[PDB]
């Protein structure tokens, strides 16, 4: 494979869409690769990691418990709720909801959690409170995945998202236990995690949260690194491409391949 930046470019050429990407050292925040890092991209499902970071902040403050069981109704369900639809009789704990939202892509679980943090406005306020002055959530699932051209709603920038994820996972804004919990949820992704490992060379660590939207919107926020260590944060977003899901998946994987083949930078 070619150099990371050259592959990113090749991907835009092949997809006819915009690619946004940041490769950052998790421990220090050193930015290695940055492409359209300050441009807006729909967060799609990747917003759920930030969402649960806000939930954990409430837990740390004593205003929430991961054990707290929430009982909801069928009318509360939205499109795609593989886990939540199975618990209309017994409910789900806040912690279970975060696991379902992040590891299983459960949309209703996400909306329930979003309500606990003050909705889209509440999560955005949380982002502002941790120093992210760019990322914004405006809608709920599943409308937040609309990805209309030129629409600033429900967007982030590669640079903002990488910085925010790093803050949540390592800046000690969240308690030690909470940082560990957020990390384990990403490690436990059941949607793309297993597939990625199946194609990663031996020795490479992966933790992630992926997302998809309309007009070819696609994205992934991940932790990657050799020697089984979460060495770097890698954020990749795609938008405005008419390509098949398969090809969009292939292009993102291709960027990953370039990073893997040219890691020491
Ligand atoms: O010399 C480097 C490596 O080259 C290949 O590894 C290939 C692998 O066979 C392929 O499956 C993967 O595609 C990428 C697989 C992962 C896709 C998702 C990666 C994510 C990570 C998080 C951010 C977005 C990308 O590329 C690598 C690098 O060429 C060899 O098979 C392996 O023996 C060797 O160690
Ligand atoms: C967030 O994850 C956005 C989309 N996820 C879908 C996808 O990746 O294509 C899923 C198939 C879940 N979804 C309507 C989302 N109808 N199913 S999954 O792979 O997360």
């Amino acid at each position: 494979s070619p150099q990371p930046l050259e592959q990113i470019k090749l991907s835009e050429s092949q997809l006819s869409g915009r690619v946004g990407m940041i490769e950052m050292d998790l421990a220090s925040g050193r930015t290695l690769t940055a492409w359209r890092a300050d441009e807006r991209f729909p967060m799609m499902s990747t917003f759920k990691v930030v969402l649960c970071g806000a939930v954990l902040a409430r837990v740390d403050a004593g205003d929430e418990q991961l054990e707290r069981k929430i009982h909801y109704r069928q009318q509360d369900l939205v499109d795609y709720s593989p886990v939540s639809e199975k618990h209309l009789a017994d409910g789900m704990t806040v912690g279970e909801l975060c696991a379902a939202a992040i590891t299983m892509g459960d949309n209703s679980a996400a909306n329930l959690l979003l309500a606990t943090v003050g909705g889209p406005a509440g999560l955005t306020a949380f982002l502002r409170q941790i120093g992210d002055n760019v990322t914004r959530l405006d809608r709920w699932e599943t409308e937040l995945n609309e990805a209309l051209p030129g629409d600033a709603r429900d967007t982030t920038t590669p640079a903002s998202m990488a910085a925010t994820l790093r803050k949540l996972l390592t800046s000690q804004r969240l308690s030690a236990r909470s940082q560990r919990q957020l990390l384990q949820w990403m490690v436990d992704d059941r949607v793309a995690g297993p597939l990625i490992r199946s194609v990663l060379p031996a020795g490479w660590f992966i933790a992630d949260k992926t997302g998809a939207g309309e007009r070819g919107a696609r994205g992934i926020v991940a932790l990657l690194g050799p020697n089984n260590k979460a060495e770097r944060i890698v954020v990749i977003y795609l938008r405005d491409t008419p390509a098949s899901m398969a090809e969009r998946n292939q292009q993102i994987a291709g960027i990953g391949a370039a990073l893997i083949e040219h890691w020491q930078r």
